[PDB]
């Protein structure tokens, strides 16, 4: 049976890919970036993923309004808008989010993940990792083509280093 | 010729449509009642009335991101917020929250209609105010059937009696 611990993480969760798709969505309409509206696209996958366990489990969905920025939990609200704003500067600072993004993303599952032991909450959160990884990979080369690379935020600088010298998965 | 005046207007009436058709595709989203979405692909058409005639004069666009809540204007972007956050509470709340922003559009086309003579300004401005009753009739027969009513806000007490007292034009 599913803890209230872990109950609380898939709610995170939820609302955490739809602060990525939504910050993606809203730079993507900003730069015509192709790369916003890739991603945006594997965000929108990974909600998915995170609903059908909400609904396997019958927990109330904290997405009551899918409109792009908002949130029931405000430190997504919070994080929507002050990334847009910075995302909004230049194109590099746009790609500069997505990696900022994807980082705290991937220290979060970390956190979630360490915290269950149930095997299909954990098969689906390494998988949105795996996600993650790849996604991060993405933003960096592209920051690098604009002369510009990233500098980690919440994951180790030694996580950091081991995703972006590795291809992606 | 167009005046800097007559441009200052478009380039706010622009942004105007805009924050209607965000706010309505945002409650649409939250209460799925189906007035929101056909008023907001109203909206759309408006909007797109409106970047017509900045096309036709080569005014900069204020739209620089099509993405729901996102305005140049900062008076949309603080309109935006506050509407949204009252139009939250209830179905009642969002239906005012219609009527009040048909009621600001109709006192806003009305202030720039008086300060125009272009006759290609003035036929669109007056078939943005013709579609803005219609919405506010719209509106406030829902908010009827909810056993509720409207005051207005904007335009004076007599100008939303006279709308509300005829049918659909
Ligand atoms: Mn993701
Ligand atoms: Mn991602
Ligand atoms: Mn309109
Ligand atoms: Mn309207």
């Amino acid at each position: 049976p599913i803890s209230e611990e872990e109950k609380e993480g898939l709610i995170e969760m939820r609302e955490e890919e739809k602060l990525a798709r939504d910050v993606y969505l809203t730079l993507y309409n900003k730069w015509k970036l192709q790369i916003f509206k890739n991603i945006a696209e594997s965000e929108q996958t990974h909600m998915d993923a995170v609903k059908y366990l909400l609904e396997k489990y019958n927990i109330p969905d904290p997405v009551k309004n899918d409109s792009i920025g908002v949130f029931s939990n405000p430190k997504f609200e919070e994080l929507y808008k002050k990334l847009v704003e910075k995302g909004d500067k230049s194109e590099v600072d746009a790609l500069k989010v997505g990696a900022t993004i994807e980082d705290l993303d991937i220290a979060d599952l970390e956190k979630w993940i360490n915290k269950t032991d149930n095997e299909d909450i954990k098969f689906v959160y390494e998988n949105l990792m795996k996600g993650s990884r790849n996604h991060m990979r993405a933003f960096v080369r592209m920051l690098n083509n604009y002369g510009s690379n990233y500098t980690p935020q919440y994951i180790s600088k030694e996580e950091y280093e081991e995703i972006i010298s590795s291809s992606t998965e």
